């Protein structure tokens, strides 16, 4: 099947389901309406994410694995760039 | 292979909901500062994700259940599991 | 390919990043200056996670699953100890 990941923050609220599928990642989004689609867009078997408030603006981190490497992609608002993570 | 795992949890107790993958079925275990229980959850799927919100004291639970390239959402918001608008 | 959990709390923040690689599991930590690798270390082929602070004390739980016996490992401040869970 494919393989998903799910965060959330406020009361709203807002959700970002993550989609890996056929080697890429995709995602979907909501914030109290209907769903739309994320700007998020890389390469990955396997997902997994985490998200944190800093006041109003959301951090999101996101983990795709192909193989035995593992890419953290970071949204910060303005874009999704490659983190320092390794394992 | 093996089971597939999502777990969620809220509160300072705290209150955690385990949801286990396993030969195509989805079931829930769950903790509320005593012992672990089979909740009310049960959906087909090979693959599951969850996230929950706080409103108040109230818990929302959406639970994310894929079998092939088929996702289906579920919500508890206290009264039932009901489908959710999700699409992908 | 591998397969990751992640669980972040507070503002800064703190990240950890759970890889199920070839039956063990491996814990990679971030608390504002860099990654290292945790204290974590069990067997398992599937992993989730869920955190929550206690006022300012963070709990961890990961669930290892091999075969169809999921294990849970709780973080409570001191070390990593077997947990109640069972299904
Ligand atoms: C406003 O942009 C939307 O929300 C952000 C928090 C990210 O999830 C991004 O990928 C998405 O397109
Ligand atoms: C500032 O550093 C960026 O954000 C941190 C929270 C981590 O995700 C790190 O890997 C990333 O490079
Ligand atoms: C009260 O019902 C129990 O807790 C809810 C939050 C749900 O997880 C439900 O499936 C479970 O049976
Ligand atoms: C009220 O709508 C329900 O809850 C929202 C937060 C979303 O999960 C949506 O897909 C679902 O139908
Ligand atoms: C302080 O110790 C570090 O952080 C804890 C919250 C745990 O993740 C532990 O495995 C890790 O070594
Ligand atoms: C106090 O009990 C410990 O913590 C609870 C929150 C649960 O994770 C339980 O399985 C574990 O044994």
């Amino acid at each position: 099947s494919v393989q998903t990941a799910a965060t959330s923050w406020g009361t709203v609220p807002s959700i970002r389901v993550y989609t890996a599928n056929n080697g890429k990642i995709t995602e979907r989004c909501a914030d109290g309406k209907g769903w739309y689609t994320g700007a998020f867009n890389e390469p990955g078997d396997n997902v997994s994410v985490t998200s944190w408030l800093v006041g109003s603006a959301i951090h999101i981190r996101v983990y795709a694995s192909t193989g035995t490497t593992t890419t953290e992609w970071c949204w910060d608002g303005n874009g999704w760039t490659k983190g320092a993570y390794t394992a």
